[PDB]
């Protein structure tokens, strides 16, 4: 007779909009559970829940696998909404919930002792982009912003007002548009009125593809630079192709080529498994899904709050290089980096698509997050 399984959750957008998005998310959990066929002598196995995008379904099936099935760990989310929907619930039983979604609450007002999360928010996303560009353009005085009228959206440009006042760069305009635009030709001729040293992109996913690749085949590159501060990383990388991307400057939460053990190591398993280099969302959910597995196995505990209090103030190596999850806020302490798009012609291989610039550490302090654990 065997042991009872233990059950590690994935919250995967694997069905609507985010169907890419949590396809590899997904791929991600996977390699990571894979690398324990037992837990503490019991075997693992790894469930998938399909958050379809939408915060209501992913509490739903979460409340469902925690009243049916006594489910206390879980990973994953795509969306800002669906995690702080989410991380209400797990609170709620004392279980653990790992996310990479980026927004600044997670780890602020609406922090709680279960729930922690892995990507630089957008405080940091800001300032890891546009402080080290700044430095690399002394004469680019004049910067202009495009902006989806939203609160993800909204939080980016108050972090861009708030550098350009540090910095004594000047925030000459925006434009505001909707989630659902499609067209951005007239936004991009009001950044050419405006006369801009560089155009900032402030909105993300398949928007912020179509809207750069609108402002390339406009002509925008030939008149002042491209910043796209929240960038997917490869996967959108891979998409719009070097034509697009030569000379834009990229915010990005991950990169392939970076050299630390973990990503080697994530390097081989993708390749060995996939046939494929990391990208951002399956690179997330692989870090998100090994702390709290391996931090079980450190543990020797099942108990979500005995786990949780072990992972705050946890130090280990993870793909940015040596990461630290912060005690106070339950932020994950790594690199957000700058990179730019490279030419086609400087590429040893269809992924080889940036080069960083830059990489660095900004983060404000607990005090200021307003979280309170
Ligand atoms: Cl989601």
């Amino acid at each position: 007779f065997a042991a009872e399984p233990f059950t590690f959750y994935g919250l995967k957008s694997m069905s609507g909009a985010f169907a890419s998005y949590g396809k590899f998310a997904d791929m991600g959990s996977r390699l990571a559970v894979e690398q324990y066929p037992t837990l503490l002598g019991r075997p693992l196995h790894y469930k998938v829940i399909d958050t379809e995008g939408n915060a209501g379904k992913a509490v739903r099936r979460v409340q469902e696998a925690i009243a049916q099935d006594g489910a206390r760990f879980f990973q994953g989310c795509t969306l800002s909404s669906s995690a702080l929907a989410v991380a209400k619930e797990v609170g709620k039983v004392g279980g653990v919930f790992m996310t990479p979604v980026g927004a600044d609450e997670i780890t602020g007002k609406d922090c709680n002792a279960s729930t922690f999360r892995w990507s630089v928010p957008t405080y940091g996303a800001i300032r890891e982009t546009m402080v080290p560009l700044i430095k690399l353009l002394p004469e680019a005085k004049r910067w202009y912003t495009i902006t989806p009228q939203y609160v993800f959206g909204e939080a980016l440009l108050e972090g861009a007002k708030q550098v350009c006042a540090e910095h004594g760069i000047e925030h000459i305009g925006n434009s505001y548009h909707s989630l659902q635009e499609q067209e951005f030709s007239g936004y991009l001729t009001n950044a050419i009125a405006a006369r801009p040293d560089v155009l900032v992109l402030l909105n993300f996913g398949s928007q912020s593809s179509n809207a750069l690749r609108q402002a390339v085949n406009f002509g925008i590159k030939e008149r002042m630079k491209v910043l796209l501060v929240w960038s997917a990383g490869l996967d959108q990388f891979q998409e719009l192709g070097s034509d697009v991307l030569e000379g834009v400057y990229l915010g990005a939460q991950y990169w392939h080529q970076v050299d630390t053990p973990l990503n080697r190591e994530l390097v081989k398993l993708t390749q060995a498994k996939y046939g494929i280099n990391p990208t951002y969302p399956l690179a997330a959910d692989y870090i998100g899904s090994k702390i709290i597995l391996d931090t079980i196995a450190a543990t020797g505990s099942f108990d979500g709050a005995t786990v949780a209090k072990a992972m705050q103030g946890l130090t280990y190596q993870g793909p940015t290089g040596e990461e630290s999850i912060r005690a106070g806020d339950h932020q994950v302490i790594k690199d957000y980096y700058l990179l730019v798009g490279k030419a086609a012609a400087t590429m040893r291989d269809k992924d080889d698509l940036a080069e960083v610039l830059s990489a660095g550490r900004s983060f404000p302090d607990v005090s200021a997050t307003g979280c309170a654990l």
